[PDB]
């Protein structure tokens, strides 16, 4: 129910998948806890919306159930523009795409943990092997360059309430026209932010659904 | 009832046209179901106001034939101008034209299809060779280059509700005074995004009427 | 009842005049049908009030009466300033006269036909001798260029209604302190958009009066 | 009841005076009527309370006395900054000085008739000679130039009503510490757009009052 | 009750001084007035509600009295930046600090005799030596420019009212940390629009108190 | 109860340290009284909204507790970005760090004395060494510059009311991904204004609580 071998998804996923594994610690009486942060994809506007609705106090249940909810992360696309530097798919075309990743977080703390683990690896760049093999073919290898390009700081009280940095990233990536599932699902591996090849998960398993 | 000839409305054809031919897939339980995405021109602001007439849910039927409605595009022409490098017409005007070519959606996934069918097409820009003959006359070889300028995200919500992306065209063509549809009708050719040389549809053809 | 030998006056009627002569083929039952594009010279401001005043459905003989309205077109001055390139009149001093076309509309067709009409003769520039002798003596020789600086487009809903595109002119012409009218009526030619030499029409021939 | 050699007083008078004498003809059955445009110096909102004041129908005494109201002028000073090329004063300071002279009328005819008499003698600059002597001594030579800055052409509707163009001007002129008119009123010269030799008419002969 | 050795208050004190000495001639019956201008040292917001506040016709015995609280000068710091070209007070650092003097008046002419006052000295700058001697060792000897950046017009009416002129000054000075007033007072003197060397006046003396 | 080794807490700690100890003198009849100026960190708009709760006089317990709330210091973090001249971190990141520092004072007088304690050590920079071990390892050396970037002077009335100065600050610092606290904690000192070597106080110590 959805175009698996799309580009946009790949870009996406492999966006949210960098910073799928970030945790905060939070000192308990009898230890440490280690809390990851859940991720999101959508629109912004529409985050926020539902963000507003859990959030929002309306029994008893829901009065603890509050700080389950933040921290987390939204990312979505924004923008996108042709990378200016016989047919085209591999050889594909460069493009480049902008993602604003938007951090909430009820402490300070909280924003100081997150960011310190995504900003020292953007200086400002933070390049990515990306390779994406189709079907048992050789597998393509596209060079990805996500560069930081600003950081916003904002608020939203009532009383606490809520700190809100967002960052923004240009990725230098790849399009070429949409082959089908039906020719095949392709493979995808990456390089993290240590050089560590990890493979590409599935969509449904990066993102928490915000559905 | 139109002036069949009309340098504008070869315009809005030929654009209108290379990107008439745009389907996403939908899978179901019977198997996939392959849907073409109606084209309209019209002003923007009328589109989006006929079009929150009929996402009105007035009736039970209604209801259902709303997920029918989306996806769609609507095209318009939005700024022109001399295109600066005896009399006038073959050898003609190098006029410059500018169109927003606009994708709703109801389904981040129907975007990400439509928009990967398009955009690999132009880096940033994509030649056509078109041919006009008249009557019976050799026919003339007017060079087009159509360039992607730029793209914008947007959303409009309710609850889910629906997406906007706009991509803006560069169309770098020809202008003529009027020849009189008396004196003949135009045959139109032209090369599509892949070089294949379709001829140019009457405006009938390619747009769904927003009346 | 005004100053006829103005030069305001004259560039007013010279512009006007240009766009004097524009006819729509309008196909019906009993054959094709043209019809000639008034043109008035007004505050835009002013012309959209009337226009308002006489669009407004207000009974039944103009129910019909309506669409005999549009198309038109508006024309007014809206800047001048010295054309940096023994006293002062022939010579003359250069400057510099800025007009704004205002076409107005009910068929998108209507203003392809007109524009179509005025587009060409810009690249971007249009070339015009004028001629203007002084009661009997040897007519002065004023060159005027008139370059096409932009163009404007927009709407105006209800349910159609009506198309407004806006083209944007600078002329460099030529102006003098005032010769009475007593002194004698100046005599004054032109090349039109085919190099043809019309002369000068009085103002009240050129422009229906929006009074 | 004021500093008769102010710096300020003499070129705000200076420009009201270039500007004094202006004529429009205004044809009537009996003959030609030719009317003198009256001048104001006043801050420009002040100046169009006072004019809303005038011209609003009162009573039926009111009624005609309104079309000897306009057409009108009012001057006033909008800018000034020092002119970056023992003591101070003759030898006196470059400075420069803003003017907007704002033209009124109730007919684009009046208005061309007026505008067609100042604006050709700005080339974009008017040079005056300016003889200023004190008491009997020699009288200094001060070289003023007037440069035309720009137009700006506006209404005021009402059903007909008013036309509103306004002209900027930068004099270039001197400045240097008052001279008290107990140590004797200054004498001051200047050449006219005809190069004609007037003498500079005390303030009140210029300028009819707003009060 | 204040740090008597305050840089910021020797510069406001500095400034507010050149212009504590200004006045108007103001032609009587029985002879010729001479009036001081008044000035004080506020911020803009809070010297025009008490100047509205003083202006209120309360009482009887206020009508009279209000007609003397114009003319004044208002001053006020409105901003201040390091001045770019072993440890730090003389040698200090070169500071730039930005003055809005504001010039409140009931009258055309009072405006213009002040401001005939202060205009001329500035070329664009105007160079005072400052002389800070600390007990009693040897003086230091500061170079202070101050350069008239921008003059700025404009009116507040009722029926007169009140015409406002600001002035905004550039002083190039100097700043270092504090030096205790029980240290010993800072002497301090200065060369003012003649090279006449006054000395600085203590703050009380030269503004009226806004308070 | 949180990452002791945040590197963005160790540089709000740094950043408040400097100017944690700045005093104004208040002179009595008794004697000089120096009051040290308390410093918090805080979104401005939070630190404001909770001083308008302090400032509010709601009983006569109230209406002497005024004078202790101000003078105050409010320092926040407002902007980040990489600093543009195997692993990652020590060596680290150049980063940039942009703090607004505000300045809230019931008497020009205070903001006088403390500005003039601030702004002589920025020229426009001030250079600190700072000092940070880990655990006993031997001490990391990381220069940081902090550039004074701009000052925006203020108020907010009511019959005094408030004064308000926000200096902008630009840290040329360091970071790397978070060392955990169970790792050892951080040892930090670093060089005063005046070369002093003083180190960090704990975060505890530096700002008072807003909460």
């Amino acid at each position: 129910g959805y175009f698996y071998n799309s580009s946009f998804r790949r870009y996406a996923t492999l966006m949210g998948d960098l910073f799928s594994n970030i945790q905060i610690k939070r000192q308990l009486e009898s230890g440490d806890k280690f809390i990851r942060v859940p991720i999101t994809y959508a629109s912004k506007e529409h985050f926020m919306m539902k963000l507003n609705k859990w959030t929002s106090i309306n029994s008893q249940e829901d009065v603890a159930k509050v700080e389950t909810i933040l921290p987390r992360i939204n990312l979505h696309l924004v923008d996108f523009s042709y990378n200016a530097p016989v047919v085209s798919q591999y050889n594909p075309s460069p493009i480049k795409m902008i993602y604003e990743l938007s951090i909430f977080t009820r402490y300070e703390d909280d924003m100081f943990q997150i960011v310190e683990q995504i900003l020292p690896y953007f200086q400002p760049h933070f390049n990515t092997t990306m390779y994406e093999q189709f079907g048992n073919d050789i597998p393509f290898k596209r060079d990805i360059k996500i560069v930081l390009m600003s950081a916003a700081i904002d608020e939203a009280i009532d009383g606490r309430r809520r700190i809100e940095w967002s960052l923004t990233f240009e990725v230098n990536g790849w399009m070429y026209p949409p082959v089908d599932d039906a020719e095949g699902l392709i493979r995808t591996t990456y390089t993290d932010f240590h050089a560590n090849t990890r493979d590409l998960p599935d969509g449904e398993g990066v993102f928490e659904s915000v559905d």
